[PDB]
């Protein structure tokens, strides 16, 4: 598993308004599990509160394709042309609503203009035309 | 050395009041060199601008004892009782002035109450009896408009 | 000519403490003149005041070597190994003092870590071991109370 380890969630976009937008994010850890599954852990600062999220990504028979939220969501993990970056694209149900999302992951926290421009091209091609939000980063989350 | 690698500068105090009042700091990198020397690199955000500092720490014959600034300053690298923390203590010339400083380093950015309480005792004992500054942390420093 | 046009002064270092350190800078314009000379125009914000500088760089017979400040300074202009960046290194008199400086120029205002790391190697090799200041960028400069 190459996608294993420490990642920075640097940018996100979607097909719908996301009012669930964080104020800061901790690094994302993807832990490789039995049977090719991935456990994603991240902490988000939303409304003064540090919310710790854990999402298990269930491996399918298609490489790079995962399910989550008990099948209500399909997540595609694709490499960026730009080094040290990966793109998540997801479809299906989140919090009752049905939303398509893209997330830009990087090994490094440093902003990459090149990775962002590529993330824009990818996203707008998939018909995600909302704003691209580049997320504030913090190694820890403080109320 | 054990001290090699990535550190968070989590707290600092001094004998004077330092004009170096950062708004955030990047991690401190101590890079091992030929002959047991250390290159200390850190970046500080001050008023929209990034101060990229590099200090070569010249190994002496005394473990934990280093010089810097052409012998004009002495730096003691001392382990904390508390796990994954170190204390830097320094005496001599910095930017022309005489100043003594203590800095608390940790492998993790999470503040440790135990490490901080010990760093307070260390500081008060050494006559670095000003306020202890806990620094804002950022993995990067970017100037305004860059 | 290669150096002509719009630059961002992104980083600066020196061999002496520069107390006259800028808080913000406008872009540097290098205009090519008759006979291979260069007119450098920049505005710097220093303690609420705008320094509108025009420096004529007088071409010599040595490629990349210029004099300026009515002969009080010699300026070496080299490309950076890193793309879309240039390095100025200068020796001589500034504000009634002897001081050696390096300046990192870029076509883009966005930080390049590669250009900065290279600028450090270049500077430390010329014995400029002070902090590398990465400058805040502004299209305009306005004095306090204007």
């Amino acid at each position: 598993v190459a996608v294993s380890g420490k990642w920075y969630l640097k940018a996100m976009t979607a097909d719908q308004e996301v009012p669930e937008k964080p104020d800061s994010v901790t690094p994302m850890i993807l832990k490789a599990q039995k049977g090719g599954n991935l456990e994603a852990k991240i902490t988000m600062l939303t409304n003064g509160q540090c919310q710790n999220i854990t999402v298990v990504l269930h491996k399918t028979s298609e490489p790079g394709k995962y399910t989550a939220y008990e099948g209500q969501r399909v997540v595609f993990i694709q490499p960026s042309p730009v080094r040290d970056h990966y793109i998540l694209y997801s479809e299906g149900e989140l919090h009752g609503r049905q939303i398509r999302m893209a997330k830009l992951l990087g090994r490094d926290p440093e902003q990459s203009q090149e990775a962002l421009e590529d993330f824009r091209e990818f996203s707008r091609a998939k018909g995600l035309n909302q704003e691209i939000l580049e997320l504030a980063q913090s190694e820890t989350c403080s109320p």
